[PDB]
């Protein structure tokens, strides 16, 4: 009725668990309000908003750059960076070769012919462009040349190139993209990968640190130099780049979240209100406690006035 505002909230897989704890917090001290989550990959969430003509109250993404690459100036107009996570290589103790496998032959063992490994859809959702990242970050690191080529390009139609010392993918529309059924597993989003590694149709999956702690799977801690994780390391990770299906180019960077309240969001100041809380000790206890990282102190890529005493704005 007109007693009970429904505050939407649209964001990446994942923040499944971290929103959860939002929610709960949220409506504990507005009674009267009903917040509404939706999990999809940040690519596909933001679509929802932008092109599918949904409005949503919130918008938090795993990577604070799709909000200003595919939000403004239409829809959004400023972006609060609000936590951080690291990519890592999740199994379960009796995915194939878990016993063996550790941060300095994990590539090898998922080019084991009857190994089967999982990233989620580039052109969805951050996590999986970040795996393909990582994967050619790890040719640098490793000094060798075909472990992109021989875990992903040879078993899809996604090749990264080189032009002059960075690299480069261009993804296929996502109803081009091919891959090879006998190695890989994809997805629109990460947490849907979940699933297909706790049924055994998977070994191995690329996937954030904190939603492997989550959903108890073991991990390989892989190179802070191809990890995505330090902003000490940003000078590293910029040298990979891939071009989204909808033309966007991000180029590999620290992993950072952003969080925005969309120009055309029905309930705004309950959506302030929202945002406050996450960025504020409390909201930055529940990240720690479901094992990701929050951003302290959280920044702001512009003036927010509505928030400026909660932001750091350079
Ligand atoms: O936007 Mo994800 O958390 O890399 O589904
Ligand atoms: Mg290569």
């Amino acid at each position: 009725g007109h007693m009970n505002v429904k505050l939407k909230v649209f964001h990446a897989g994942s923040l499944t668990e971290p929103m959860k704890a939002f929610k709960r917090a949220f409506e504990e001290k507005h009674p009267n309000v009903e917040v509404q989550t939706e999990a999809a990959g940040s690519a596909a969430t933001i679509r929802k908003v932008t092109e599918l003509g949904r409005k949503a109250d919130v918008i938090a993404t795993a990577d604070y750059t799709l909000i200003q690459k595919m939000m403004y100036p239409e829809f959004a107009n400023w972006t609060i960076m609000f936590a951080k996570n690291q990519i890592v290589l999740a199994y379960r103790n009796d995915s194939r070769y878990a016993d063996e496998i550790n941060s300095q032959n994990w590539y090898e063992i998922l080019k084991r012919p009857d190994v089967r490994f999982g990233f989620s859809n580039p052109n969805d959702d951050p996590c999986g462009y970040r795996s393909l990242m990582a994967i050619q970050l790890a040719e640098l690191y490793y000094n060798d040349p075909t472990i992109f080529d021989e875990l992903v390009a040879k078993n899809s139609n996604l090749r990264f190139s080189e032009d002059n010392g960075s690299y480069v993918l261009r993804m296929p529309s996502s109803e081009r993209i091919e891959i090879n059924k006998s190695k890989i597993m994809i997805r629109s989003m990460e947490m849907e990968l979940i699933h297909l590694v706790e049924s055994g149709e998977l070994d191995y999956f690329f996937i954030y640190k904190s939603v492997a702690k989550q959903h108890g799977f073991n991990f390989v801690e892989l190179p802070v130099e191809i990890d995505l994780s330090s902003p000490d390391y940003a000078e590293l990770y910029s040298k990979v780049k891939v071009v989204l299906a909808n033309g966007k180019e991000v180029t590999g960077k620290p992993i950072v979240y952003g969080i925005t309240i969309p120009k055309n969001a029905e309930n705004r100041e309950l959506a302030v209100e929202f945002v406050k809380l996450v960025i504020s000790e409390e909201g930055q206890e529940i990240l720690r406690e479901l094992g990701q990282e929050p951003l302290v102190p959280p920044r702001a890529d512009t003036a927010v006035p509505s928030l400026k005493a909660m932001v750091e704005v350079s």
